[PDB]
């Protein structure tokens, strides 16, 4: 069931913004590790005396990395005279965020028809305001409401990246590409799922999309904006990884970003080649009992050779009634065991491909455990 | 002249420690960009609940990257019970440093015969204490005194990296190597050169080793520990880059690290290949008038082919009465126009090679300017 109850018109994920201590080093690491092109900037060299912001793109996926400069550089500025290209930016908020949580996501940005309307309707429906709608260069409108923890849901709307960003000159813009194409879903960890769901569904109208954690997925009308949320389950034998996150992150925040690849085998080969030379490490592969049991469950979908590819790369496979999901998880992106990335590819539900096709892999919790035991034998 | 007036016995540069917001991302970026191997760690996985520290090595060069975890992870600890592997580490000091200066060098570490003696003699001779000598695992002694700004001179002595660091398992330790072998000199920017010199020479006994800036070099008895210091010169037509540094860094700090390569041509080819794909950008090359005028000044030392190599790579050349210096400068290492790296190779003064052979390139200030004008023509 899909009541299509969005309170305003939502398009697609637009970008994810990381709040960093040094945006340069994080952006260069991510660029190399994920195969994303350096495509736009806003920093001292473009007249921004407030923050350094670097945009990486791969397909439709936009990763923005932002850090504050010395406040002394902009001490004479006021909000009407600011040289910041993102008017919601605040030195104190950014420094507090990063010292409290370490590296992680500040903003999940979705494009909407009308960001002013999206904000007012959201706030009228319980959203906690974070940054009021501001029209940039009479061309783009930006507004922010609290999502969970210190993460904000950012609305962006275009009359026709952002004003005051410059496109990067081609000599500095190496066209890296490992096959990642768009953001599939963005997942938050909170201490209590119930109140988090009620708040977010309450101001968006997003509907509930149909071990250590309880989880639920909120989705927009066409189910292309997918926002899962997790809570811990206490009292279990192994400690909840959601609780571990909350402890190391100092509370609620973004847990993982799932990135859709147009060729997850190519993506994972390219990423794994680079893990030890500046890129991203992947979680421990599951035992071969998992791949032995794969013929049975997805021999329908994947050939023996394509299943061989999965075992080499550590790809996990899940399947619901509609489609098939291939997935794998990176180790944490930074110092703390908090935010990680998921690489994703979905098979099925062709109409374009409908959103969430194949689910989110929760079948892989049981299959993994079972596979571990059958491997011990 | 070399009065050999060290007040304690100094060996070699031991390591440079960066204070970061996220040590993981900086270390992975530097590893890839400089060709340094990931060789040791101290973090959650080794029982350190206080800070994450990752060591990169290339030859004798040791770069350490450190960031604080959430203080809540170690809130029950006291200094006698600390799980920090570097006992001088302090959450508040590190967060203050990084939010004030951004990414940069906290510690210039030199190995000494006796770090307890080095500290006491230093403090008896005017050094401002920063961290008292602490003996780690009855094997290594560590102590710190203020150098300039919030940079400390760290003394390390070994009875026979540090206790509580683990060597990295080989699957995670890719043997990158672009030819960098050791730290040649480490340079500070201060507002006033005179008082800075008097302080540091005063507690070390280091002797003065024989445009926008005034500069002087302090050196140990065998002139292998080289600590140049710069001050700005105000009133010039172009603004002093030393003053720019002081403004963006919020005061005195480390300006550049000069890294000796056993093959600067190989190093720069390897680094330049990686600039746009996660590595380091280099400063704008000087005009061809510089390379045309190179035969005349160093045709003695470098063949036409080796001079061709210099023009391709942007290498600068200087020469004093004793030796020849090849050098090139990176763009800033992070968001702020503050700290950068210099790649270095020295030709001459064979005995081993005596320290500082060829000087530090100050002849290249005039040669560069001249070369610019002769290029305009
Ligand atoms: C997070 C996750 C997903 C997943 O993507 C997801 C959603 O997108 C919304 C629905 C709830 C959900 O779990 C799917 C399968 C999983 C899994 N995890 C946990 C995990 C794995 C690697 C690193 C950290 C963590 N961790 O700390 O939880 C796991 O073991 N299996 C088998
Ligand atoms: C720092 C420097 C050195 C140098 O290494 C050095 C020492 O090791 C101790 C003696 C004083 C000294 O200058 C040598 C030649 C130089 C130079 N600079 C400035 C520079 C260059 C690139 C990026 C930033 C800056 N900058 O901001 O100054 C320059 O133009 N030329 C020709
Ligand atoms: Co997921
Ligand atoms: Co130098």
């Amino acid at each position: 069931k899909n009541p299509k109850s969005d309170k305003f018109k939502v398009k697609r994920f637009h970008h994810i913004e990381f709040w960093c201590g040094d945006a340069t080093n994080v952006a260069r690491r991510f660029s190399w590790g994920l195969g994303m092109r350096f495509s736009a900037k806003s920093d001292l060299s473009t007249g921004n005396m407030v923050h350094a912001s670097y945009l990486l793109t791969s397909g439709d996926l936009r990763f923005l990395f932002t850090a504050p400069y010395s406040p002394s550089l902009s001490a004479g500025e006021i909000k009407p005279t600011t040289t910041a290209s993102i008017p919601s930016f605040d030195h104190g908020s950014c420094r507090s965020f990063f010292s409290s949580h370490g590296l992680g996501v500040r903003a999940v940005a979705i494009e909407v028809e009308d960001a002013e309307s999206a904000f007012s309707i959201s706030v009228a429906n319980g959203a906690i305001p974070s940054s009021p709608p501001i029209v940039l260069n009479e061309a783009v409108t930006i507004a922010e409401v609290k999502l969970y923890g210190d993460v904000v849901l950012r609305y962006v709307s275009y009359k026709a990246f952002l004003p005051g960003f410059e496109r990067v000159e081609d000599a500095s813009s190496f066209p890296l590409d490992y096959g990642i194409r768009r953001l599939d879903h963005a997942v938050g960890n909170v201490p209590e799922l119930g109140p988090a769901l009620t708040y977010v569904a309450g101001f968006t109208g997003f509907h509930q999309f149909a071990s250590g954690l309880n989880s639920a997925v909120l989705a927009s009308n066409d189910e292309m904006v997918l926002l899962p949320i997790n809570e811990p389950v206490h009292g279990t034998k192994r400690k909840s990884q959601i609780q571990t996150y909350l402890e190391h992150n100092e509370g609620a925040g973004l847990q993982h970003l799932a990135l859709m690849s147009e060729d997850i085998f190519r993506t994972l080969r390219e990423m794994r080649k680079r893990s030890s030379i500046g890129g991203f490490d992947f979680m421990p592969s599951p035992p071969p009992t998992y791949y032995q049991n794969l013929k049975k469950r997805v021999g329908d979908v994947l050939s023996d050779d394509q299943i061989k590819e999965c075992e080499e790369l550590g790809i996990l496979v899940d399947r619901d009634d509609q489609g098939t999901l291939l997935q794998i998880f990176t180790k944490p992106l930074g110092d703390r065991p908090t935010i990680f990335i998921e690489i994703i590819q979905r098979v099925g539900c062709m109409m374009y491909q409908s959103g969430g096709c194949g689910g989110f892999g929760k079948g892989n919790f049981s299959e993994l455990f079972k596979s571990i035991e059958e491997y011990e034998k």
